[PDB]
């Protein structure tokens, strides 16, 4: 086919070729479909990187945490795709808390401010990045973001977890909206991915004990998801990813879909 | 070309042009597949329903109480596909539980040896048409089974309810065993759909206001779902089903996928 | 004799005669435990409405918002409950979103920074509580906070389902924290009580259909519940917030008890 | 109090002292309860171990997969504590399945009549059980059966996994006869615990392997429990269990409370 084939779909958060929404957008280039990107500090600095794939991409500025830059979202996207033209995609890829919020900085210490910034970046903003694209955004299409399963407390995640358990619940408001146009609207619960937001993350080896809880990260995993689970290797995040911007799941939202290798099903 | 171009694919449970099996074969071959298909006792019945599939596909007796087609199955199957060739995909749409264990017969008076009927061939069956389907399937190759949500109480399914928790829980172990050969197990939690035994149910067969049950039950779906659900079309389903079957959710076993129209994510 | 026979406990939350805090030192007090209580900023309100207690017991300032009051604060219950003499209970039953985020009031429209605040009241509070409250508690001791089943989607709750998500996520890293001191962390998911608020909201004062959507809403509770849901007699949840407080269920913290009559496990 | 005082509880599942429901027994007496007691399979022999019991009890034999003892049941239970006498509580302690479904053995090598005996008595029971004893229960009464998590497959569990499941799906529509007697239902959710249907289970030492797939689970649940897990004590799990006989749940049905030291709620 082309399973995302004439398939006109934007795709946030983009900042290195480690990047998971790296590894979506070269899928999607693969698979048929006109692309449109986001990116959030250096965009000088991210052209480059988004260059390093198939073919090209209007590339434009977008830090969710500017009143003003989401007012103009839906304006920059039509310029760039032309007009009488709606999107049938969107990637949420973007995440962001303060190292105080995150690794072996104690859970407590962690002052609002911080975790604010946290939640505004990691949870908010599919809500705002859903209105302002939704209004341009044809019937049967499809927004994803991605999260990692928050059901459970566990160390390093910290109030990053907390961010994932808001993701959720939004989600699934961002549905309802997006079901007045013919929108579905998930998340991609993904295994854990080699990528330098990670490398921050506990990072960075803020440890030498984090080579370690790394390394047992990497195997944990593997030995519970009984397909086996590659830390190295983003594409079958990112194909599972297209697979709900596709057509073949046209009934499901409000949703969640983990492609952890089926880690979490699993206790060992 | 889309979707399954190449794979080979048993497919379970077509006993009426109305199960939900059928629109799954219809659609495994408009997207390129090559099927074997299995059905239990009214067999020339199956014979006048699968000829009225795209392509042509062989069929065979397999009643999941007899181990002697268990035994016999992974027999015939390279048989009607050619020796060493072996089988991308494999969907159990099976499932039966005595009347006595449902509707408005009361919960408590469904004797051991109907319920133990019923999870026989809606629960343990998966389990059982995997070990024998197994040694011939193919890595990256993915089984489907079909599921109801049973994580709760509700009117009139009663024990199927029960079943469907058996399911679930066999489904994980049964992934924990088809990743020794490359291989996904996956359930799909469908929305209601209009099979024929729900035309009659809906239509007074089990009573004017069982019927009703039913139909307040049943019709709370689509005000739930948040893009609707029209249960007289299987086609979401059918496509979900491919889904699975296909390399693009190639990180994700053990799990269920809802593809009810995202109702099971909503409360009012 | 009965429950809590030697008990220190701190209750957060009373504003009205009928919040659900109020009913919980009610019964907290008729099973032999003595408190001490905090408010926020209708002060001498309070201290009537708590004379209506069986016991006396002092009163505190406490905006969660405000760190001179949370620094101070073991301070100031060390004092109110003598020197050398700890807590065995804390109780937060506090929850604020502004109205942007709740009822008719459109999802996608509600300003981050409101959102900021009910997340700060709602579910950062009960960690930076915990922080707090934890240096002077005891072993064997018990935090509980309140929640309304925020796992999934429905009308009216909103941005306030978004931080319960959150909350339900803190609390089980407030487990991981309190275990460090013998402290069980769990919350109460409770069905709805008619509140002073809710009283106005079943009154119309969002509007005349505004009050339909929350009614049929509300209404299904009871519907659901095995066991019926009486929404004007917080007793039930009182009872059960002192389950948690008691030595009754010491294996249990990181949870959530459903004090909903049942309804959270039916689906009709 | 006595907070089972006065109270009138049967309690089955007991075959050694070191039997949970020997424990619920135990704690169910210190507080306050006239017990009634079943047990399986010589009676004679465990009569000595009820003696063991501080209190004594009315030991009434009773095998699940008994038609003609459950027919009988009521009538007994009425001898032996009176008549206008009727039960506040009852406790499901009860479980079964051959070395076939569980450790090592293969997964796909259990065949189904090994299957079924572990449903119907590990599932099916409790709600016979609900079936023969609700008719002699009086209101605001409850029943508890003792669950193990199932919501994630792990080795050796194998098909126990399943019959918990169905275990949970049962008690939910138990839950829904029991609330027109007025009587909650609810399971128990335990963390594991030193007794000889463990040293079963995998029991026996089938493995050398097993003193390790035992010390690696008390390990195992100690680290993730946020408040620590004792394997060799189950009076936490006991005194759970008289809460939910208690009247200070009044709220829960449909329902289960896990007293497992908080280890589900957490990942590690
Ligand atoms: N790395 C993993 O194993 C993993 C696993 C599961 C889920 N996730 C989630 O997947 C998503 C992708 O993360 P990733 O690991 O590819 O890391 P990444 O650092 O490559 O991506 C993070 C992105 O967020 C962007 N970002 C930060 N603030 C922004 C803002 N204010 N506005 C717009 N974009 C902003 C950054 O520019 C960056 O592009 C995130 O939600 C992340 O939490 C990551
Ligand atoms: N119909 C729905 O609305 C719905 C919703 C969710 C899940 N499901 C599930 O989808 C599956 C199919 O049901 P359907 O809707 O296609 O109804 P159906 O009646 O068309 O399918 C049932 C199949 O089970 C077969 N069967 C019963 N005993 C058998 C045996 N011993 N061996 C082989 N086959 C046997 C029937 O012959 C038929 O082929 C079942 O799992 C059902 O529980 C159906
Ligand atoms: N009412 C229900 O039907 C219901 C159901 C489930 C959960 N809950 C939860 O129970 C809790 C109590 O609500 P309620 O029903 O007792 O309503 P309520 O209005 O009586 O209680 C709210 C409390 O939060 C306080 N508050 C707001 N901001 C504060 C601050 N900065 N510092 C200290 N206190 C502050 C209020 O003053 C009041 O004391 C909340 O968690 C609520 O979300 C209520
Ligand atoms: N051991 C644990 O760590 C653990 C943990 C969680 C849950 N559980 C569950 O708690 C419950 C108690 O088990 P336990 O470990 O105390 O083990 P146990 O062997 O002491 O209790 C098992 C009981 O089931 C009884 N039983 C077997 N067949 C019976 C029948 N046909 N009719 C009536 N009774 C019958 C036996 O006589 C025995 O009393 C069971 O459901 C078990 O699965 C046990
Ligand atoms: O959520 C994640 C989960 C994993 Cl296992 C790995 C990376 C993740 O993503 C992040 C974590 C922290 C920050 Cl500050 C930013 C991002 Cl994107
Ligand atoms: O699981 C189901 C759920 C729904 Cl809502 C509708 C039909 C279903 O499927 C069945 C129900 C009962 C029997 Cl006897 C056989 C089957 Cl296939
Ligand atoms: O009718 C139903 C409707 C729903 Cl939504 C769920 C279960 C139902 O019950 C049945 C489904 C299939 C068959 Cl054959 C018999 C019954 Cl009673
Ligand atoms: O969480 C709740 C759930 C319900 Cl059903 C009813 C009341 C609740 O509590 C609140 C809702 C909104 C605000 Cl502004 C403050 C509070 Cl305390
Ligand atoms: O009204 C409600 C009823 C339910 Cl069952 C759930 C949430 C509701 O919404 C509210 C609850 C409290 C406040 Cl102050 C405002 C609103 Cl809109
Ligand atoms: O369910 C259990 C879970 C654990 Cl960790 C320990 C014991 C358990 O209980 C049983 C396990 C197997 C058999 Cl054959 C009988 C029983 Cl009572």
């Amino acid at each position: 086919t082309g399973l995302l084939d004439g398939k006109r779909i934007l795709v946030s958060g983009i900042i290195t070729d480690s990047s998971i929404a790296f590894h979506i957008a070269r899928v999607a280039q693969e698979q048929g479909a006109q692309l449109v990107l986001t990116g959030f500090d250096r965009l000088r600095l991210i052209q480059r990187i988004t260059d390093r794939l198939p073919a090209k991409a209007p590339l434009l500025e977008l830090d969710v945490q500017n009143e003003e830059h989401l007012a103009s979202l839906a304006g920059r996207v039509t310029e760039a795709i032309g007009a009488g033209n709606k999107l049938d995609g969107v990637v949420h890829s973007i995440g962001f808390m303060p190292q105080t919020g995150m690794g072996i900085n104690p859970f407590f210490d962690a002052p609002y401010a911080d975790v604010s910034k946290g939640i505004h970046i990691s949870a908010y903003s599919y809500a705002s990045m859903a209105k302002a694209l939704l209004p341009i955004m044809n019937p049967g299409g499809s927004i994803v973001g991605m999260d990692f399963d928050p059901s459970r407390a566990m160390p390093a995640y910290n109030w990053m977890t907390v961010a994932k358990s808001a993701l959720e619940s939004v989600n699934r408001f961002v549905a309802r909206e997006a079901g007045k146009y013919g929108v579905r609207s998930n998340l991609v619960a993904a295994g854990p991915i080699r990528t330098l937001a990670m490398s921050a993350i506990v990072g960075g080896a803020l440890g030498e004990e984090a080579g370690a809880q790394i390394q047992l990260l990497e195997e944990g995993w593997d030995q519970r998801a009984p397909i086996g689970w590659n830390m190295k290797d983003a594409t079958p995040v990112a194909k599972t990813v297209c697979a709900l911007l596709s057509d073949w799941l046209p009934a499901t939202t409000g949703d969640i879909i983990y492609a952890d290798g089926g880690a979490h099903t699993q206790l060992l």
